[PDB]
């Protein structure tokens, strides 16, 4: 029993951590095989970090302009690239310690841990969420650029995230790794800031059956709502739409707990309409949205 | 900026982890050097595990009786002994992977990190805190008995907790890792529960801290209160004693931010006696308790 916000494991991401330095700029990078990644942000010294030509900057370097650092090991680069907004800087060793791994982009609504890493050093492990607006709420200060978030699915480490940069609200913004933003971000200093964001209703719904499995039942009612009746009360709240993919996809914690989704629907409908009135699920006084249908069926069962 | 329950990187743990079992009665346990640790319960059958004599049980065990698998390896026993809860295999491999560590017995409020272990396979990785009743609320499933909970200091591991049992209230209850239990519990089935909580008082205050640093300051006000007024206040709302220990603890944050001690304990008056009124800190609306000082000042700078 019990319920908590529970990261994967950080061993196998911790062995590929290295710190990137390129001129007096540093940050982390991703030590895989005979490639290190990291945001291309490093070539950048602090008159170029406003407005940047990545393309001029990186023509100006060359392989001994990068100093990368696994531990207390130099690495030597032998070549470099820029694929989007990351930099792989080619060395001559591969990473004895590489796990089996993939890149892969994630949706808005899912989740992945992150190994928050300091001078090519992990610091800490945490879960978070993949906002509707592109955002992470991350934990990061100065020094945390190149950290990478990931998913670990049987022994293959699905790397989805490397972080770049802070936006005026504190929340984050990076790519994936390939060197593609999340969002309508850019690696410079913009007016940009995060857009709009929704409750993920999905994920609402997967973490009210988590409570149900852990025997918090109070929130629960003998009332069934329709699929386009939830729908228009959780808009007014700035939930989002919920589908029919995404009441399939309930379909197991809906099995296990004997709770049809439409019967949770009536629920949730009640909790936004009502509140809480002072009690509590799982611990929180507020609907939480960042579990996934997956995270609860990983934790709970 | 922001802020999350974040735990320790789980490599250097990971590394020590193996799967023991005694007959058909399998857990986690701990690979250090030459010696394996894991809860003393292994040795019990299905019709011991209600009222056993672990003296008995042991002496009626022989080192061939013991499985150790650190991954598809097996471990060959050499030796075994038993102190209080926890059983030591001594193996004839030390583990490689062994990192610099310390047993260190935690106090009620502290927190630590939890690697969540299945068959040796570690699974996942959490934040608790040592509640005041001895037990934690963790997150632990059937199989995870012997995983352990540590916290880290530079690049040694202080391992503090090792998980035994889930009580009626689905609470959690383990022993440090000289085998010594947190709280009035013994591993067999008795009547034993939880005794009464408390809110962490310094975690609270020191997490307001984190929000003000973070740029939450709705909740602040122009007063100041006496810590004698404080106590006679929170007590009613099953608040631990604040005491001039705590307040000398919490004095960094009070520098970083400038905000007396005393003078946030008139905001946390306040949320107590008026609750917050539709409004979260750092996206809670419940006050957290379990963030100490330490933790603050680690994660905020
Ligand atoms: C508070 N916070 C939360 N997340 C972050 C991430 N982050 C970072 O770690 N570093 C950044 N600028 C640098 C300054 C450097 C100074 N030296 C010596 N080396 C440095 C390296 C960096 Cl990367 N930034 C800012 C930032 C990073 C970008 F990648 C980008 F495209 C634009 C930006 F404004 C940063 O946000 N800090
Ligand atoms: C739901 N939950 C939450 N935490 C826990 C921890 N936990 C556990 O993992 N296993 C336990 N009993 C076993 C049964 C076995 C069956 N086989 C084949 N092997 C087994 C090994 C164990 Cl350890 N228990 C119960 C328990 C464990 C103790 F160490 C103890 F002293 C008393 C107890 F009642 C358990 O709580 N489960």
């Amino acid at each position: 029993s019990g319920f908590r916000k529970m990261a994967f494991p950080s061993g196998k991401v911790e062995g590929c951590m290295v710190q990137v330095t390129c001129g007096t700029t540093t940050l982390n990078g991703l030590w895989l095989d005979d490639v290190v990644y990291c945001p291309r942000h490093v070539i950048c010294t602090s008159e170029d970090m406003l407005n940047p030509n990545y393309e001029d900057l990186l023509i100006r370097k060359s392989n001994h302009n990068f100093l990368v650092q696994a531990g207390n090991v130099q690495l030597r680069v032998i070549g470099h690239s820029m694929q989007n907004c990351v930099l792989k800087l080619k060395v001559d060793t591969a990473n004895p310690k590489t796990p089996k791994y993939k890149f892969v982009r994630i949706q808005p609504g899912q989740t992945f841990s992150v190994l928050a890493c300091y001078n090519g050093s992990p610091s800490g492990v945490y879960q978070c969420a993949m906002r509707h607006n592109f955002t992470i709420k991350g934990s990061f200060l100065n020094g945390s650029c190149g950290s990478v978030g990931f998913n670990i699915d049987y022994d293959c480490v699905s790397f989805c995230y490397m972080h770049h940069m802070e936006l005026p609200t504190g929340v984050h913004a990076g790519t994936d790794l390939e060197g593609n933003f999340y969002g309508p971000f850019v690696d410079r200093q913009t007016a940009q800031a995060a857009g709009t964001d929704t409750t993920i209703t999905v994920n609402v719904l997967a973490w009210l059956y988590a409570a149900v499995i852990n025997g918090d039942r109070w929130f629960l009612n003998r009332f069934t709502t329709t699929l386009n009746d939830f729908n228009l009360v959780a808009m007014k709240y700035n939930y989002e739409p919920l589908t029919q993919d995404h009441v399939d996809i309930l379909g197991p914690l809906s099995a296990q707990t004997g709770i049809a989704v439409l019967d949770m629907c009536a629920s949730l409908k009640e909790l936004l309409q009502n509140g809480m009135n002072g009690r509590t699920i799982l611990g929180s006084a507020l609907l939480e949205d960042e579990f996934t249908p997956f995270d609860v069926v990983r934790q709970c069962s």
